[PDB]
């Protein structure tokens, strides 16, 4: 224990800013996230459903809101899919060095690394998820597209315009969004562990 | 009083719309809804000021972030003008066949009804406070963020256009909103009270 | 019933300025008084009757008597018809959330609120009776028209010219007559009623 | 006496329709008549008067209502002046032909007789304000009225046409009424007393 | 004469009550004649009263108008006699006569002053006789040269008269045609009917002269030819010898002329008489249909009244209808003679 | 005559108490005329009351301006007889007349200086009478030059009035066309409803002239013609002579005139007063149709206010309802006979 | 909906075979600048939008005392029949000059000329 | 990278077929010297490298009065279109100097006149 941790494991450290910020980074951004977008595209949707319901919804923030609701569920689906193809290579390097083969060493190293790791995996997953769940509150619609134009004429004029956009351009959003977030986040807690977390605890 | 409410308090009903919507009260009132608009327009703002906010969030998902919040603060000055020119036509509409006489009747009817118009006035102006801190509480970055695409070229590329939109989006809003709210709230809701509880209360 | 009346048939209330002024008002406008007209027409008439009788009579005003007394009796048919299309929806609407079903509750509920109605809903109707007495009393017939043109030569010559136009134009009057009354008129009385004269009379 | 009503009386008869109706009383009088018409048109009035009443009324049947008022005022002028003619040539006619001598008869025979013709030569220029009065006491709005079709467009549409009918009518009316009126009153009526009751009345 | 006198004084009257013009206008009777005519002998002859001034040579000498008026003071007042008044009408000729001779001499003397003289009496008619001065054509004693003229303008005035019976006196001792008494004569009756002319001095003519054409009545023809007379010579008249003595000669000359014999039984003063009656009657004929006419048309004015008087209240009227019924009566008598 | 009195006075009591404009203007009676007309005479004989000055010649000599004022105290007190009241009205008579008398003297002398005396009695109608100085054409006495101008303007105040009864009264023995006194009262009524022209002196006038134009009723026809009158004269007036005796010349001069004999029937003092009494009834009438009006008005004011007088908080009003309708009555029966 | 104006101009080059130069009746609005046979308009001779009119001062036109300009679809030639140009004419500059004011608010602004 | 400059130039020797004299949108970065139709870049009318520029005072150019200077392709000579020259012009000397400086920076270098 104390040849392994001291010695073994200092050169396995430097090798991964190094690498990945210039599969490791080089290929890990261009193939994954590029290639990517289109994942984006199919399970996801824009155009005339979203004028349906604001129309009826008046008779402009509020009307808009039956439509969100939904529409995130089906953000799920794309944006998860990236998240997982970076966990693979990287998650499971950790323990890729932690083993060293001896029976007497394997049974004490194996119960301390662990289940360091099986907490934080989920903090980067998990951030994800709360972009998602963030659309439901305001729902904003009067995005860049052009403005509009008893009491009628001022009140119904202004709903038209607005809502249609949003639906197209919030889809472009998570497509480039999620990829740049893992850059960030995925990275660092994990990254940490694998450097120079494992020697730490086995000691403390 | 007792044959008092019954049919003092009968006239009066249809007295109550139509003073109220119909120069008299009827179209000096209209009058004044479609020349509110254009005060509007002038003291609200977009452009430029907006883009501050970038500098501090930067240092890609939780730069955009921020943004929303900066808006609401010139929001209040507009709003509130209309809300007054309907005030006066409204509460003098009551009192002018609540009379139906008495020493007794006339007067002590006044004493308990006030009290609630006081309150309910009160609601209309309030609706303005409530629209402007409701935008505070988001920062989405699915909004209009489009899609991504020493190290210059990122930074600029993407935050230039960002700004353009969110500024527009509280102008259309106001405009709508204000007429709107009149409808059912100045006219209907004091009604109610001295409509109904009125008979009861008196001996109480 | 101070549960009853205090807070179930507040939000009742607001429902009907709204949707009737913009069946409710949107099309109950359309449908109902566009297709009224020809109601007029059939059971009404003007021209070749309306000359006999007027150029006998001298042998101008005088002279034109006769026609109108039984003209206005067949006024009555359509003019009434239009009438109580309106009333079907509207004067059933009050009653239409008085019930709220306990057997305690209903017996003294129904007592106070059916005999109100009762006495009414004749105003409206009887205003209508009244613009048909109306014609017996003048009867000016120099119309839109063009004018005319031992001392016979002056007095024969005027007869002529006049009287004919009426008989058609006095049609042409009920048919938009009607449906413009009714909104006024019909519309004020009951929704009094329902939106607040409800919950009043219980409790006085 | 009795000898002189009996034949005094009895030439005078014939005397009478013969002088009045037929230069003389024949066709000095006739002349006067067919010149009558020419004074009623200029000093009479149409168009934009009328238009003025409108204001108050519409704040659509209560508005048109207010109209017919307003007309009466000017018809004063015109109507009398035909009366004065014919009077010259009937009040005079009796007396040129009632002398058949007397210090007795024929002064005593005027006592009683001139009082009737007093009386009776008021009815004609009495007809003349019946007439103006009349008017006054209907605003029919089954009237001219035609068929219906910020809201400014529904409020001039109507109105505007209107007015037109309504002034011409006084007009019509004067010329042919004024001339009939003498032909029933002035002649007949006070020969009736002079030829009859004078026979009794004069012992009394 | 019969016709003459009663009738018109009977219809004057009446006039006289309604108060409208009587007229019926009375003959003048005056006469002219040349000087030494005898003008004043014959005049007196015929109306039968001795009143007028008589003398030689030339008599009328002064105008004497005389007005015969009707009154009930009966008396007589001259002019020149005032504070008199005679009754004795035989006392009035003496004084006229005595006066012109005394004042104007016995030799022609004439004067155009007048001598008023007016009797009123009862028993007369309102009549104007007027003796007029003699005409003459050469001038004697005091007479002005131009006296022809002057004289003859004077007596004009009355004899123009329709109603003047003219005896137009010629001296046959004087030249005819340059007669001024005979041509006042024949303007105012040319035809005859009522003009006779006195000529006289014909047996007095001088020697170596005749009238023969005049007397014969073929130069001037007039219905009643002439008559003659021979008046008092100037020797007798101023003894005051009376009117008889003259009258003896005058009718010795008309018998012996051969040329004259023929016209015999139109001679005398008494024929003279006879024949002027019947015009006098003939005059009053003439303005009967002027007087009737008016004294009709006053009837029927007022009868259209009566028509509308009758009836009524409306009386002179009745009144006058009695009137006029009295007038016209006296009219037609006349016409029926 | 009663007609006017008792409604008259009815209504104008039930106006007090509404406190409106009682109006109902009662007729006021003067006496205007030429100089020495008898308008005193006249005056006081149609009244009733002996209480006016009278005298010779021109007899009102100044004004008298008498007051009847309804007052409880029932005394009376002249302006010049300060501290003294009379109670005997007889009294009040004798120092009045003897008062006149002794000031001016009696050769015409006027005053325009009115004589203030105002009786109090509860017996009486709230009226004025006014006697005035007769107008004059010519100047006697100490009367200006003017005086015709001055006494004219002065009664016109007075006379002009609607309901005010003129007796013209002129002396035939001056000259009618010159008169004022005719002139007045055919201004005020032209027709002769009303005014019934009394001509003085008519069998006085001088010989060789008469009135037959006017008197005729041709030159300015009147409905009721004339009546004359006959006054007293110089002699007997300076006595103390009383009225009677001045009436019993009066009928002669119509009766023997041949031309003014026709209108006998509307002869008389007695004639004067039947006519008279039917004109004052018709005044009234004209009158009525405006009072009326203004009294209905009142009551439909406050109608409407009735209307909203029932429902809610909002009194005289009530009061006033009742008031109206006692009036309203009064009116009526005047128009019913 | 603001009326603006209404005012005559006279269309100075009408044909031969139309009467010869009468004036016509403009209505002038926010929205649009129509003229009609006369103000009855039982007509319709013509409804121009006020969209996309411009003005021009028309180089005095015809041999004339007429002061001209011209009012011109920016999509086509003709305006009317057989005309060329909707000629417009006012006796003074002035006169012209105070209509240029009446379209500056409907949105015809000045110049392309 | 770093931006030098922005400045507008008028192109005086516009043709007829082209509007006329118009002011065009230059770009001066240190690699290039871009002029677009106008300053959204929607057209692309070149994109000239500062490579091998240099510039020279080009003697009064038409009878005008600009005080002209021009870029020129060391490689050809039309800069576009058909064009003969890229005439560039101030009103002021001083204008066309201030500009001389930028190009320093850039690397267009003066002379070759």
């Amino acid at each position: 224990k104390t040849k392994a941790l001291l010695q073994m494991v200092q050169q396995f450290a430097v090798d991964f800013e190094k690498r990945i910020e210039g599969s490791g980074g080089a290929r890990i951004n261009r193939i994954f996230h590029e290639r990517f977008p289109f994942e984006l595209v199919k399970m996801e949707f824009d155009e005339k459903e979203l004028r349906r319901e604001i129309s009826y919804a008046i008779k402009p923030d509020m009307a808009f809101e039956t439509i969100v609701k939904k529409q995130v569920k089906k953000i799920r689906e794309p944006c998860l899919k990236c998240v997982d193809m970076v966990i693979s290579e990287l998650i499971s390097t950790v323990r890729q060095c932690t083993k060293k083969q001896y029976p007497r060493l394997r049974e004490e190293m194996e119960r301390i690394v662990t289940t360091h790791i099986r907490e934080r995996e989920g903090r980067t997953k998990e951030q994800v998820m709360l972009l998602i769940d963030i659309e439901l509150a305001y729902m904003n619609t009067n995005h860049e597209d052009f403005i509009g134009f008893p009491q009628l004429e001022r009140q119904v004029e202004t709903i038209r315009n607005l809502v249609d956009s949003y639906m197209a351009i919030v889809n472009k959003t998570v497509r480039d969004l999620m990829p740049k977030t893992i850059m960030h986040l995925m990275i660092n807690n994990t990254k940490e562990f694998i450097f120079s977390e494992l020697l730490a605890n086995l000691y403390s």
